[PDB]
Parts: structure tokens; sequence; C-alpha cells
């Protein structure tokens, strides 16, 4: 099952991710590395934060603490840092899951 | 699993199909997405719910993913539990081994 799911997470366009309640990275489909221009193994097990533009922190911060009350996320705009060191805007849904200490994230590019 | 809590918890379509168009399984997102509810596509080829105009091309893809060949980005129309034909973008991955194909939506 978990090679399928896999494969499916994978050839998905769209920015899917697993993070902790606090912004640690565990997962990264490869639409990151296409997007974004980072390796996988540059995000992973790290907080994402720092490719964030300052003016979008406070906002982006005030969205994780809503995730970690429980509340899903729709539609949340940011920028995050490219690899050729310009900011590209993102529209992420996100949905906490307290009990396993996750959140599942899902990114479109605008 | 994990995984599974991503897909089902995903904004995106995504899918796995027989080589010959049969949906085997559908995430929440198609229920959200296109009104139909999971038993309702399980078991059954959705060309039925294409439009008639974009038949030709989403045949020649699927002959595409027979030939072991991927897909990115393909736009075609699928018809909602509202009467409403909605566009959506299609990516999708053969696996000719396994006969299954890896599908992945997004609506435009």
């Amino acid at each position: 099952k978990e090679y399928d799911l896999e494969k499916l997470v994978n050839n998905s366009l769209d920015l899917l991710s697993i993070q902790r309640l606090d912004g640690t990275v565990l997962q990264v489909n490869p639409a990151f590395e296409r997007l974004l221009g980072w390796r996988e193994e540059e995000l992973i097990g790290r907080n994402p934060f720092h490719l964030l533009h300052p003016e979008d922190r406070e906002s982006t911060f005030q969205e994780f603490k809503k995730l970690n009350q429980g509340l899903p996320v729709f539609a949340f705009q940011n920028r995050f840092l490219c690899s050729d060191g310009t900011y590209k805007y993102f529209s992420w849904t996100a949905s906490p899951d307290l009990s396993a200490g996750l959140i599942y994230v899902t990114g479109r590019d605008i």
C-alpha cells in the first residue's frame, strides 16, 4: 500500500508536505524542488520559516497557532524564498492532527 | 498510515485507476470537488463524466499511459453532481507491472 501512496503523492504538481506542530518538515514531494528549487534533503528535518518572507512571518505564525489549536487553514497566502533568490507566492491549505502531532499541507503556486 | 492521512486530507484529487480506466481508489477531494460519493465512482470507468469535446484528447492521453508514458497538467472537463462541467488539470503516472495509473488532479 505504502508504495502506491508514495507514487501518488510524488506525482502531484502541487506541494504536499507533512510538518510537525512546531513546524519541522518531515516530508515533501518533488514539487517543492520544482517550484522552490531546493532539494528535499535541504528542507527535511528543519523548520522552513527561514525561507519565509519577513513581512509574512506574523501572519503565518498566527495560522500556525490556529493549527496548534486544532483548526484547519484554507487558502492562506505567503511568500517563500526560492533557490534563485526570489520570493514566490503560495496558497496553503493545512489540516492538523493533534493526536499524531502532525500537520498535513497542500500548496499551490499563484 | 501517515501517507494515507496526507492523501485523504489533501485539497488535490488523488486516485488509483487500472490501465483500462476502472477507478480503484479515490480520496475525499473527489466528493468535495465533483460532488460524487466514493461508492458511486469506485469500480467504474469515469469516461462517462467526461465532456464529449474532451473525449478524443483524453483517450489519446490514456493510450500514452498504456504505452508507459506519464502525462502532465492535462486539462479536461468532468461532469459534477449538480449537472455542470468543471475544468481539471490532471497528472498521471503509469505502472505497467502493477497495471495501475496514479492520478493527481487540481481544479482550474
